[PDB]
């Protein structure tokens, strides 16, 4: 069960380079000089037999002497550091003297835990291959740091530390839009599932609760993804619910053959439906019901239903072993039109 983080999703507590312009700065998931310049291209080294490999995620820095980007990992429980290193392929190389780096060395608590220095003596140059580099943490570390030495120049020292992460071993996953959308070990898609049936709060009886996509767009023959409000950014779904709320609008699954433990979904309203203004909501609650009997209501910690700003909230509830039925239940504003409901990453943890 490994859990990872992106050194460009975190803060550092420091960071230095080697560029005379002091008002530029070390770039998350971009080389140092194209970042600073505001241009889109993205992080590129050499792997094997010169194939040209491009990341989304690093950070982009100007060796020094040296250059240094520090992070305080105190208390995380951290176990393994993991790079691409070298200079990417976008630095200014028509010169000899540019794009000439000596070393580049990880230092956890002032002592240097890897160094360059054995796989490459004579330092890295503009077509050196990349180093793909796996770190380890010892038990209690507090302050990792990520160093480049740049020689007799900086220039075109435009080193980058390609798909840079922290790994650590988790017990059970801490529930993210992302972690719905890769996967998650034991857990089934509701959509890839079939349900004893489904009501909704549409009149349109031939229209039917849908898969993977929001109600009327997927009624409609459209394939748009699920779309929701996380912490005001718009998170696409891979997999969910779409369906209409009623007086409730009710989704039934059998689970009496399986060990389900969980319920994981986001709830929300999705980005392409319909709203009006009103200080009324548009759906008053979603309930999760085992047995009869509810288990999480959405109005415990939402009392006066959502709207269409809202941002979806996480549904992570613990299911009663031996339940023979789950029940998801949609239940209407009652003020406005506006009943389309969606699911985002919904599924049963089977275990
Ligand atoms: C007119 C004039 O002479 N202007 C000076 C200018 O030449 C000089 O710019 C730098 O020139 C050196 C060679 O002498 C390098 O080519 C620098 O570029 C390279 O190195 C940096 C990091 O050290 C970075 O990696 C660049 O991408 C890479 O191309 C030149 O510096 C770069 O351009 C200038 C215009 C500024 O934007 C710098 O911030 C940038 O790094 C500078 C520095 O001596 O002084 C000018 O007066
Ligand atoms: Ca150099
Ligand atoms: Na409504």
């Amino acid at each position: 069960h490994m859990a990872s983080t992106y050194l460009s999703d975190m803060d550092w507590s420091s960071a230095t380079h080697g560029d005379i312009d002091k008002t530029k700065t070390v770039q998350k998931d971009a080389p140092f000089t194209t970042g600073n310049k505001g241009e889109h291209t993205k992080i590129s080294l050499l792997t094997s037999d010169d194939k040209v490999k491009y990341f989304d995620k690093g950070i982009g820095t100007v060796a020094d002497s040296p250059s240094v980007i520090s992070y305080d990992i105190s208390g995380q429980g951290f176990e393994k550091f993991e790079t691409y290193i070298g200079i990417d392929q976008s630095a200014n190389s028509s010169r000899s003297d540019h794009a000439v780096v000596d070393r580049i060395e990880i230092e956890i608590d002032g002592k240097v835990v890897y160094s360059s220095s054995v796989t490459n003596p004579e330092g890295f140059r503009y077509n050196t291959q990349a180093q793909f580099i796996s770190v380890t943490i010892p038990q209690n570390a507090k302050k990792i740091s990520l160093k480049s030495f740049a020689g007799e120049h900086t220039w075109g020292d435009e080193v980058v530390f390609a798909d840079a992460k922290l790994i650590k071993t988790v017990s059970t996953q801490t529930i993210t839009p992302d972690l719905l959308n890769k996967g998650i070990n034991g857990g089934v898609y509701l959509s890839d599932l079939e349900w004893v049936d489904a009501t909704h709060g549409d009149d349109d009886k031939s229209k039917t609760v849908q898969k993977d996509k929001p109600f009327t767009p997927g009624n409609n023959g459209s394939n748009n993804k699920i779309k929701l409000l996380i912490d005001g950014k718009e998170v696409e779904f891979n997999k969910g619910l779409g369906t209409v709320a009623s007086n409730p609008s009710s989704i039934k699954y059998d689970v009496s053959g399986a060990n389900v433990t969980r319920f994981i979904s986001y709830v929300g309203i999705d980005r392409s439906a319909n709203h009006l203004n009103s200080d009324y909501a548009d759906i008053q609650k979603f309930e999760v019901v085992a047995d009869g009997k509810v288990i999480y209501s959405s109005d415990s910690k939402y009392p006066k239903g959502i709207k269409y700003d809202t941002s979806a909230f996480l549904v992570d509830v613990e299911i009663p072993k031996d339940t023979q039925t789950i029940e998801l239940k949609s239940y209407s504003g009652k003020h406005t039109w506006a009943d389309e409901l969606v699911l985002g990453g919904a599924l049963f943890m089977a275990n």
